[PDB]
């Protein structure tokens, strides 16, 4: 029956798919309207369609494994889609309309329906399912009987009945939040206007408005801009993905309801993009940092995993007016345009997603200008995203404490994730693929950039863990210069450490102290693993000598300094070792399988080039201390380091502190609140991470107690000399 639900559900049609939006002339859909061809062809030759079957398709027949329910029911989404496609081969073809049909029959008969109880993971029946279901009969819902459609989803109700809890059918349910509560809308939303329910709409929406609020404990978005999912870990790339991707999506239709969100909390969405998703997005890549256990999915890099983000804002920009919208726009111009290694359409899946990102790149009125240089310090979620733009690198500072877990393992995917935020960096330079082409297979999970371990072995079955110490944090000075600390003690309590981070405009040190090993292992810091690129070759020098690396490990006492020198001075990476210091490099081909690190990827091998550069602790009490200087030429790298000849103020057990004399900034790291007397200058008195800025005569503090989470009067931290 036509009327405001079927309206709703035909600008649902138009999101989903937006085949009211198709043009064959126009090359982008009739890319995206091929390959749905493609997907619809290979289904049609391949179901089984002989009497009385056990599976529609055999690559899913097994329907003990949920994910093969989710994946039946999308090739039937697909078929939908073309069917009602008037460009489309199959367009209201007669196979396939009764394809659609019997085979919703058939899967209600026999594996789905409401006397049926959860086998699996719960997120197939309740989400992934669902809205299959929901999509198909809503682009169908033409060749179905409100009956039918009602028949339908009555399973749906059974699974989730709930629009504040998930797991309700189980013995331990949860609370729905973040982007999991934005799903529950994408199905009792959308179920509850094909079955005419108002309550269930109403009730819905309702709890959908949880989304938009602050919080300072649990899950959700933080006044800092972290986003904390899964009980303690850092999610914004993944989980908040799903938030904003699946929002975006719900409301242009939730905003013509009779129950419409107050046009208020959309002021709340900007505060989102601008503070928690912008800062992770550099050259068109999402932060793998801030992505969880989704960095072990090939067909989810860091560029495809961005584009989930970059259409939620362009939707939200849509439905905005003015300059907002104008500014949205152009955030995502900006960021679409900067990327030379992924092309943005590869993971725009809906006419109307095509459509926007066309207008928005080919309007001149929309600006296109080189984002700005900042610097997040997102301690809620315990990671620090920064950004120069005049040199044009981005970096990342993965950290975990008392309040966070290290990494995630779950539905055996991420098995080898166990060192990916002990204290672990991204740098993010002109070579745009290198956390891509099977990094995650390939990279050797025993050395990642950054971490100082043993070479004990690990197992795949691990799980994560929180920290021992609260002492994790950073305080931020300004857009360019932040310290960083984290009171490190490895998974077994055999090893400690205290790593800091000095981040200086354009150079970041690295400081370690207070080194110990109590076990029977070897301990060493891998200063660095950089996957490499054939087409662009490093020429490596040490104390600026060139060095002929090997698959096998050269020592080099004594090292001063480590220049990778590429074609492209974007690519350049340099290492100035304060003190001279004893390191390890080698340059080999490093073979892995997705399998490797997540059971349902696929086992073929990839394999790629990596340069790993490792320095050895023997010794109780041993340290590192080194400043990485990314993106200046040979020449330039040399005069840089003989500037700070001098930088190293200390690095012991108790005091950690760098001093960049061109900028007049001093980084520093208190482990106790002894006077620290700095530069002859001035004195720091408590425990706690401090960047301070000398301007004349006058200072420029920042405290920060990552214990307490708080700042503290400058009287309390500060005293001038
Ligand atoms: C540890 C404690 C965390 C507490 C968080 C409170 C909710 C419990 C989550 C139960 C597991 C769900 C999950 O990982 O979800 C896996 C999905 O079912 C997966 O199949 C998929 O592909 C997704 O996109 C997804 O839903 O994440
Ligand atoms: O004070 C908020 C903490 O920083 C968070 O990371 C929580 O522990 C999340 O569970
Ligand atoms: O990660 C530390 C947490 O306290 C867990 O041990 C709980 O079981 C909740 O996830």
């Amino acid at each position: 029956v036509k009327d405001t639900y079927t309206d709703r559900l035909d600008d649902w049609n138009g999101i989903i798919a937006g085949n009211q939006y198709y043009d064959s002339k126009n090359d982008q859909m009739a890319k995206l309207n091929q390959e749905l061809e493609g997907k619809v062809a290979d289904s049609l030759s391949s179901i089984s369609s002989q009497a009385d079957r056990i599976y529609l398709w055999e690559k899913f027949s097994n329907y003990k494994t949920s994910a093969n329910l989710t994946a039946t029911y999308r090739k039937l989404e697909e078929m939908a889609k073309q069917v009602t496609n008037p460009s489309s081969r199959y367009y209201q073809d007669e196979t396939v309309v009764r394809t659609v049909r019997d085979s919703m029959e058939w899967m209600h008969k026999h594996v789905y329906n409401s006397e049926k109880s959860i086998v699996g993971n719960w997120w197939d029946y309740e989400i992934g399912t669902p809205r299959a279901i929901n999509n198909t009969l809503s682009l169908m819902k033409e060749y179905f009987s409100d009956e039918e459609i009602k028949k339908y989803t009555d399973v749906i109700e059974k699974f989730v009945p709930d629009p504040e809890h998930f797991r309700k059918t189980t013995d331990n349910p949860f609370k729905a939040l973040g982007g999991n509560l934005v799903d529950m809308g994408r199905v009792k939303v959308i179920a509850g206007l094909l079955r005419k329910d108002d309550q269930e709409i109403s009730s819905t929406i309702r709890s959908i408005e949880q989304v938009f609020k602050l919080v300072d404990q649990g899950e959700g978005f933080y006044q800092d801009g972290s986003y904390i999912d899964h009980t303690n870990v850092a999610y914004t790339g993944a989980y908040g993905n799903v938030l904003i991707d699946g929002l975006s999506q719900l409301l242009p239709v939730i905003q013509k309801t009779k129950n419409p969100i107050d046009k208020d909390k959309m002021q709340t969405m900007y505060h989102w993009i601008d503070k928690s998703f912008a800062p992770l997005l550099v050259n068109g890549e999402l932060m793998d940092m801030s992505r969880g256990r989704s960095i072990s999915r090939a067909n989810s890099e860091g560029h495809v995993a961005a584009v989930e983000v970059l259409r939620g804002i362009h939707r939200i920009a849509d439905m905005s007016e003015g300059e907002t919208k104008q500014r949205l726009q152009s955030l995502v111009k900006t960021i679409v345009q900067s990327d030379s290694y992924y092309d943005v359409f590869k993971n725009l899946k809906t006419y109307k997603d095509i459509s926007l990102m066309q207008s928005l790149l080919s309007d001149a009125g929309v600006a296109s200008v080189p984002r700005t240089s900042y610097l997040s310090a997102f301690n809620k979620m315990d990671k620090t995203a920064m950004y120069n733009a005049e040199k044009g690198f981005g970096f990342g500072l993965s950290l975990f404490s008392s309040r966070t877990l290290n990494y995630e393992h779950m539905n055996k995917e991420n098995k080898r994730g166990w060192y990916t935020s002990d204290g672990m960096f991204y740098l993010y330079n002109g070579d745009l693929s290198h956390y891509s082409d099977g990094y995650w297979p390939t990279v050797n999970p025993y050395k990642m950039p950054g971490t100082t371990e043993t070479d004990a072995k690990r197992a795949d079955s691990d799980t994560g863990k929180v920290l021992p110490s609260a002492f994790v944090g950073t305080s931020k000075l300004d857009d360019a210069n932040a310290t960083a600390t984290m009171d490190f003690t490895n998974w077994n309590q055999t090893l400690t450490a205290h790593k800091s981070w000095f981040m200086l405009k354009d150079k970041i040190a690295f400081l370690g102290s207070n080194i110990q090993n109590t076990s029977t292992d070897t301990a060493a810091t891998t200063i660095d693993q950089r996957k490499l690129e054939s087409s662009n070759p490093y020429k490596v020098y040490v104390n600026d000598k060139e060095a002929s690396l090997t698959e096998q490990e050269k020592d080099y006492p004594e090292t001063q300094s480590v220049f990778l020198e590429s074609s492209d001075s974007k690519k350049n990476i340099g290492y100035f070792f304060f003190k001279k210091s004893s390191i390890s490099m080698s340059k080999a081909l490093q073979k892995g399988a997705w399998k490797d690190i997540n059971e349902g990827q696929s086992d073929k091998e990839v394999e790629n080039e990596f340069l790993t550069i490792s320095q050895a602790h023997k010794q109780n009490g041993d340290s590192y201390g080194y400043m990485l200087i990314p993106n200046v030429d040979r020449a330039t790298f040399n005069q840089m380091i003989k500037e700070l000849e001098s930088s190293l103020i200390e690095n012991n057990e108790t005091l950690q502190s760098v001093y960049d004399a061109k900028q007049g900034v001093w980084g520093i790291v208190k482990y106790d609140d002894s006077v620290s007397t700095i530069s002859n200058q001035f004195q720091v008195l408590k425990r706690g991470v401090y960047t301070i800025r000398k301007e004349g005569d006058e200072y420029k503090i920042a405290y920060y107690n990552p214990e307490t989470q708080e700042s503290a009067p400058d009287q309390e931290v500060f005293k001038k000399l």
